[PDB]
Formats: structure tokens, sequence, C-alpha cells
């Protein structure tokens, strides 16, 4: 591991998001910031809010510059409105550099901030094409690269605990690593496999085959990427296109048929509980997603365990049972490889080479009988036809 200063710099959990500490302004104002590969705006609370115990105070920064422009960002979830400006930004446990970046000062929000998440802003790591108001508002990472010698690459190790973290525990626990400008080899086991970034807007990829316990879901591969497939640390669940979700759930139910679960469970709404330590991991199937490789006609697969797709939650009675929610949801906007999927892997966002790498995470949760995997190569034909065109 060659980036010790950035190892273990993340905190949080899949259900509330993973955040990194950052400073804004002069003198520096410390804020916790949501790491989001699914959007492209850097924004921070800048006014009192019931869920914020701190916020960006522009009048206290000598380096604050007002852009005299409003900004509106609607996510799938919530939304916020703010005021554009620029200021000096640093990452304490990151590259030892300070850059001038665009910052949206959040003045109004709805269903955006999360009670108890301990974060006060968001770091959109995707491309300018999806930045608001438009692509002229340079994303933070683009600024970082243009202004310094930091390599145009970052990598994420999101670490799920495999069990519930109470409010005090989640504040003291290491939630992962964001390596800015490199790849730290102590964060994964095995080899890194790369899939092409199809287009530079979201981190878009192409899925070419899906298996549930080795059984081919057998859908036209174009269905898996309808209307796109993205890697998104800012969304908890693995979200699948309506038709794919319906097929996947039918197959996961069939594989786990020795136990009957209520419809509310499969809807990702209600928790299921087992007596302490008795969770029947073995009755649930592994899920394999095959991704386009960098070599013509070649693919590789990433395999996740139910320890990734079943999300640990505290029992509504705080008892001693081990409880979970089904972390796979239907989508109307394409496949979203969310945080619960990223928890099984070390993910390399290699912007410079327009590719995303996957390797088994040194912190993925598993059991003595099964482990997550990244395996290849597989001969796969016509993978370009798996991509959706509007
Ligand atoms: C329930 C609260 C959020 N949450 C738990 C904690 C992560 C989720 O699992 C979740 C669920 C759904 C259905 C959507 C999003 C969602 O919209 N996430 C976005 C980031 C986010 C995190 C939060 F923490 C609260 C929020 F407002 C928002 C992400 O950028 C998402 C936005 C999408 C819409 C978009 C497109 C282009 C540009 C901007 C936004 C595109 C895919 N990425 C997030």
């Amino acid at each position: 591991g060659s980036f010790v200063e950035m190892v273990d710099n993340l905190r949080g959990k899949s259900g509330q998001g993973y955040y990194v500490e950052m400073t804004v302004g002069s003198p520096p104002q410390t804020l916790n910031i949501l790491v989001d590969t699914g959007s492209s705006n850097f924004a921070v609370g800048a006014a009192p809010h019931p869920f914020l115990h701190r916020y960006y105070q522009r009048q206290l920064s000598s380096t604050y510059r007002d852009l005299r422009k409003g900004v509106y960002v609607p996510y799938t979830q919530g939304k916020w409105e703010g005021e554009l400006g620029t200021d000096l930004v640093s990452i304490p446990h990151g590259p030892n550099v300070t850059v001038r970046a665009n910052i949206a000062a959040i003045t109004e929000s709805d269903k955006f901030f999360i009670n108890g998440s301990n974060w006060e802003g968001i770091l959109g790591l995707a491309y300018a094409e999806i930045a608001r108001p438009d692509d002229s508002l340079e994303p933070f990472f683009d600024s970082l690269v243009k202004q310094t010698h930091v390599p145009n690459l970052f990598s994420l190790q999101l670490c799920g605990a495999g069990f519930p973290l109470n409010q005090s525990e989640v504040l003291a626990s290491v939630g992962g690593s964001m390596i800015i400008g490199g790849i730290d080899h102590s964060l994964y086991t095995g080899s890194l496999w790369y899939t092409p970034i199809r287009r530079e807007w979201y981190y878009e990829v192409i899925i070419v085959r899906v298996e549930i316990n080795g059984q081919d879901l057998k859908m036209d591969c174009k269905e898996y990427n309808y209307d796109k497939s993205i890697v998104d640390s800012g969304t908890t669940n693995l979200r699948l296109p309506k038709k794919v979700f319906e097929a996947a759930v039918k197959s996961i139910k069939a594989a786990s048929s020795t136990e009957k679960f209520p419809d509310g469970f499969w809807l990702g709404e209600q928790l299921v509980c087992w007596q302490a330590g008795t969770t029947p991991w073995n009755i649930f199937p592994v899920i394999s997603l095959y991704l386009m490789g960098e070599v013509t006609n070649q693919s590789f697969r990433i395999t996740i365990l139910p320890q990734q797709y079943l999300r640990p939650v505290e029992d509504v009675a705080t008892s001693q049972d081990d409880c979970y929610k089904f972390a796979i949801s239907q989508s109307s906007t394409g496949t979203v490889m969310g945080a619960v999927i990223m928890e099984g892997f070390y993910v390399v966002f290699d912007r410079a080479r327009k590719r995303i790498g996957f390797a088994v995470s040194a912190c993925h949760v598993h059991d003595e009988f099964r482990t997550a995997a990244v395996e290849g190569p597989f001969v796969t034909l016509d993978m370009e036809d798996c991509g959706y065109n509007i």
C-alpha cells in the first residue's frame, strides 16, 4: 500500500452514505462531504437546517468569490437550491494540495440532508456533462487535476461492517478509503479487471450477462443496460431496470425457496430477522454481473454475495436478532450499481484511461464457504449491441 495518508479516510455506511472530510475557505472550515460518483456538483449546506450541526459560512472566508448565479439540482431522491461561488478547498486526509473550486452554497433543500448521517455536503465525482446548471460549471475533480499534478484517477474502497452500527459506533468506525490520484494495493486481493467507460457523463458501463447462482438470467443483454448502467456511490441499492428486476427477483426467490419471505421484503421496504448468528446465508444465491472487457470479444465477471445485497439494519425492537433489508430495487432510469455492490469491491475510476477497474475488496463481508470474486476472461460476442441507444 503506497498511499497510507489516504487509507481509512472514509466514514459512514451504505444506508446513509460514505463521506470524506474536506475544508473550505480561509481560514479553513471543516465539513464532512458525501462521496458521490453519481452526480457532478460540489455543494455544501450554507444555512441552518434541522439535520446540520455545521455549515459553510461564506462571510467568514476571505477567499470566497460570489458567482452571482443561482443553481438547482434535482436528484432521484431529494433536491436542493443554492448560490454559486468559488473558494479554496482541501482534503485533510488526501493529496497535500489546495485548489480553487466551484461550490454551490445550499440555501434550501428537500429530502436531501439525512438525519444523523454526519455529512453536510456532497462531492459529485462524475463528469461535467451532467453538472448543473450546465457543462460549463467545472466539477471539483476536473479542477483538482487541472490545477495540480494529481493523476487523473481516484479509487474507492467502501467498507460495510456486515452488522448494525449505532450512532456512536458509526462515528468511530473506519468506513473505507478514497485514494485520490492512485491505486493502493493493500485494499484488494487478486487481480484488477477493467471495463470501458462507455461515455463520459455518469460513470457508464455495459453489462453483458447476468447469473443467479450460475444460472443465466437469459435476457437480451440490451435489457440490462436500459437505458444505461452506472456505478454510483451515492445510491444505496443495486437498482435494476423494471423487466430485469422482475426476472432477478423471480430467480432469487426460486433459489431461496426453502424459506418464504413476505412481499414487503422483496419490495425492499420491510426487514427480516433471524436469531443471533443464524442468518441462512447459504440459502441465498450469489449474483454475477458480466462486464465488457478492454479486449475485443472479452468479458469478465464480478460476483456478489447475499452479504452484500442484504443490508444490515437494527431490529425495530433493538433485540439480539440479526436483521436485514433486501437492497435490490427496481429502476426506471437504468441499472445503478450502488453502494451495497461497491462494498464487495475495490473500484478504480481510471479517468485518464477511460476505464473502471474492479477487484475483490480486502474489507468485503463473507463467510467461510463463499467469497466475492472478480474473474476472467470469458469469450463474449457482439457486446456493443448490449448498449442502449435512444
Ligand atoms: C434515501 C436517501 C438517499 N439514499 C440513501 C443514502 C445514499 C439512497 O439510497 C438513494 C435512493 C434513490 C432512489 C436515489 C438516490 C439519489 O438520487 N442519489 C444521488 C445522490 C444523493 C445522495 C443522498 F444521500 C441524498 C440525495 F438527495 C441524493 C445520486 O447522485 C444519483 C442522482 C441521479 C439523478 C441525477 C442525474 C444527473 C445529475 C444529478 C442527479 C443520478 C444517479 N445518481 C439515493
